[PDB]
């Protein structure tokens, strides 16, 4: 039937725990933009395997989407040096230019505008 999540559950109700098992239903979640949802198993995810970048580009998605710049600002700051630890460019600009886009908030009320 239609909803990845629901046919998933088939599979995961076979005993099958597998790693990506456990992103692509967290990616569902903050697709949706159910965010609040999506924390505590995509928190559940990184415990086990806290080495997917595109899980940390994910959570980066999460706090902001939930609503909370410090958070978000905070996220964004602990997967960058986690993306150059792993190497992996593409995953550090990317959340690079959210992360300034963010900022750009923060120059209006809190005045880091270039004026």
């Amino acid at each position: 039937m239609q909803a990845i999540t629901e046919r998933l559950e088939a599979m995961l109700a076979q005993g099958t725990d597998n790693m990506l098992l456990r992103f692509t239903l967290g990616k569902t979640y903050a697709e949706h933009e159910q965010f609040d949802a999506a924390l505590p198993h995509l928190r559940a995810a990184l415990d086990f395997d806290p080495t997917y970048s595109v899980a940390w580009k994910w959570l980066g998605k999460t706090l902001q989407g939930q609503g909370d710049r410090a958070g978000a600002r905070q996220a964004w700051e602990s997967g960058l040096a986690a993306a150059q630890s792993r190497g992996d460019q593409q995953v550090v600009k990317e959340l690079q230019v959210f992360l300034r886009r963010l900022a750009r908030e923060d120059a209006l009320e809190h005045h880091h505008h270039h004026h």
